[PDB]
């Protein structure tokens, strides 16, 4: 068989905020040879590492943001001002430079310490919290430093946030496109949940068959009513439900074990060369589950690839090894 | 004024090897802002980070093990095998996992670790050579290894694989439809100079007067003839002249300081959004300077940004913090002469 390039773009991007969607909805092969997958079942991931800044949340930071100030909500004086697991602090500074206002972030150390070490450059002004802190370390920080700094400063909310929510109605639409309206499952890593919500409703209003699944840590499946636990999937399991969570979209939840999460993001890497983070391990073994569900035959099934795994090298993603065949490590997986 | 973001793609990729190429034409404008360059001249930056593995070379990568596995120089019990402890490694490792081939990378053990790590990530076999051998000791175990091994391995070879320059023509092309044929003079900062010259081949194919320029290590410059040199600017001043460069393609060298090229690095993320890495910066840098000369009035700038800065966290390049306002960076960086 040939394999061709991608062509030229035909446009030229005032800034680099414009370069932001349209991501590559991509088959996969390598981690789908299964005896239980059959070939007219599709498994595509859409890699949202493609952004400018290699993440989902480019969409999420820009919106926000862009929204806030044609609405009046952020105006020249004030700042930005959000406290992030990571990437959406990264399109804050990608969004606050190119629109010139300062931005402050407050993060778990914990996470990933190279996102920490991304936001400075950009020209933002950090502060980071203790672990374990899932978000009050996070969350309530910049809520105390805005408090006395009155009208000076527009917080992003992400998890309440319904810009959030809305900038994903373009990833909805991205999807059904590309599949030319084939898509009949999307699988998402829920954080925010911005992207499960916002493309469930855009999805299901040009149609209503499609089934949305939302995919949580196993260690803190507080979307299926447990509690908050400590977890390694990065980026997703924020302990509590966001506000602009809405269960009425969501047809069935995946809880995912943070090593089995880690070990698909493995796989996933070297059978197929496409070197996802851990949020995407988690959503890719979901959605593998659902592929070699006998009812899920030859359907279209789209998985949310939130991230890369180079902003993640710090981490023990790539430290241990796995023992067998591919059909092995398959097996380990899916039993 | 309005901003939109990207449309679908309307497409479904067989393999993330096809999302490769077809990278973004950006428009600079916050580092633009300095009295000597005119408001009419246009200058643009291809980011080539937008590749799947964030780098130029994914081009590269995928193209020479392509055709050789379309020529026939690489089949089914060989291995691939190249010395390199850059983007091209990595671009490597990516095609071996699609194409299921086995690959190879040597590198001295003591630098970039997890540059390293992607690589075994990918499942590469990595040879680790010895520290103060540097890549000269991981070449001669490269040799070592193809001359025991006679007919086992595929050498890369990227300083010297037509096929490194041929996928160049892609870029070429791309820069041609994006800037609808206007595109007046190319920037690149060359490593192995497939990019600057692949392009400059098909370029000057399109229009007479396309001016092509090359851009090196100011303690480096090897191409102008200069000794080699130690410098700071990762992914170029390879140290020699590599064998797929042509001389012929080239109008003007511009020589940029490691320093410079890692201010203009910053003041790029910083004012523009744009995080590029070292290699990036010296070229926009010349790219500037070039936007500054009168002949160049209104002129379309296409400058090539092969990496993000991501990939360079653990080096020096956001270590400094420059102190002035906008204005006085881009003074201070375009204040030299004659
Ligand atoms: C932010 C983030 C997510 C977010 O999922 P949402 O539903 O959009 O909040 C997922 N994965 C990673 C790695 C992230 O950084
Ligand atoms: C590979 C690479 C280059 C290459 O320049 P070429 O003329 O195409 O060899 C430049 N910069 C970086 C960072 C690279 O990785």
């Amino acid at each position: 068989e040939q394999i061709s390039i991608s062509s030229p773009r035909k446009r030229i991007y005032h800034n680099i905020l414009e370069t932001i969607g349209g991501t590559p909805l991509v088959e996969l092969h390598g981690v789908t040879e299964h005896p239980r997958i059959k070939k007219g079942t599709r498994i595509l991931v859409k890699l949202e590492y493609f952004n400018p800044m290699s993440s989902v949340k480019d969409r999420v930071g820009f919106n926000i943001v862009y929204q806030a100030i044609k609405d009046g909500r952020l105006k020249p004086g004030m700042e930005i001002i959000e406290s992030t697991s990571g990437n959406t602090g990264i399109a804050l500074c990608q969004a606050g430079a190119v629109f010139g206002y300062r931005v402050n972030i407050a993060m778990p150390s914990t996470m990933s310490v190279e996102r920490q070490m991304i936001m400075k450059a950009f020209g933002a002004e950090l502060i980071l919290t203790e672990g374990k802190k899932g978000m009050p370390g996070a969350i309530e920080e910049v809520n105390k430093m805005i408090k006395e700094n009155p009208g000076k400063y527009f917080v992003a909310n992400q998890f309440g946030n319904p810009d959030n929510t809305a900038a994903h109605h373009y990833t909805a639409n991205e999807i059904w496109e590309d599949t030319d309206g084939e898509v009949d499952i999307v699988v998402s890593a829920v954080g925010t949940s911005g992207t499960v919500i916002g493309v469930a409703e855009k999805l299901k209003e040009k149609k209503k068959g499609i089934k949305i699944i939302a995919v949580e840590p196993e260690e803190s499946a507080v979307l299926e009513g447990k509690a908050k636990g400590p977890h390694g999937i990065q980026g997703i399991g924020a302990g509590f439900i966001p506000d602009i969570y809405k269960k009425e979209f969501v047809d069935e939840i995946i809880p995912i074990k943070t090593q089995d999460a880690w070990k698909m993001a493995r796989a996933v890497v070297k059978y197929d060369g496409i070197m996802c983070g851990m949020s995407s391990g988690a959503a890719i073994l979901a959605g593998l589950k659902e592929a070699e569900k006998p009812e899920n035959e030859g359907k279209t099934i789209v998985i949310i690839v939130p991230s890369c795994g180079e902003r993640y090298l710090s981490t023990d993603l790539y430290k241990i090894k796995d023992e067998g065949t591919k059909i092995q490590i398959l097996d380990s997986l899916l039993n």
